[PDB]
């Protein structure tokens, strides 16, 4: 998205037209549902921590096609393995000049837990129990808005058939 946004509080946010990050879940053989997780590299943006594959939308992208193609990158996901059920708004912030920046969290759904190959700034992908999330160093972005992602993912299930 090459470029900057500038808040009104005075921080840069990288992506002109915003983020976007895929929250994959997975039904476990036990029945629960996981969530596929991403330990970000030390080397990248807030590495040590856990948050959703994701990255800068593109100006021609839906936030779903941005998400789906970051989700691609960082873990070798095949499009047609996974299922979008809907966009939240994680986060929002009044950029300087009318300007606006946004992180879009795609809600997705796949069969099983699905095989990754690890590439970019994926230190690790792991799936990960929903309430189990919240036990790890979370990215701080991702954490302020976990609680919130699970009341709108208890309000669609997985699909089946």
């Amino acid at each position: 998205g090459d470029g900057w946004v500038m808040s009104e509080n005075g921080a840069r946010f990288w992506g002109r037209h915003g983020a976007a990050g895929l929250l994959l879940r997975a039904p476990m053989p036990g029945g629960a549902a996981a969530v596929l997780l991403q330990h970000r590299a030390p080397w990248s943006h807030q590495g040590g921590t856990w948050a959703l594959p994701g990255g800068a939308r593109d100006s021609h992208e839906t936030p779903e096609q941005a998400a789906v193609r970051a989700a691609h990158a960082a873990a070798g996901l095949p499009a047609e393995q996974l299922t979008v059920r809907t966009t939240v708004v994680t986060a929002e912030v009044a950029g300087i000049g009318g300007t606006q920046w946004t992180y879009t969290t795609v809600i997705a759904d796949a069969a099983e837990p699905l095989h990754t190959v690890p590439n970019r700034e994926s230190a690790e992908l792991r799936w990960v129990l929903e309430d189990q999330v919240a036990d790890l160093p979370l990215h701080p972005g991702f954490a302020a808005s976990w609680q919130r992602l699970r009341e709108v993912t208890a309000t669609i299930p997985l699909l089946n058939r």
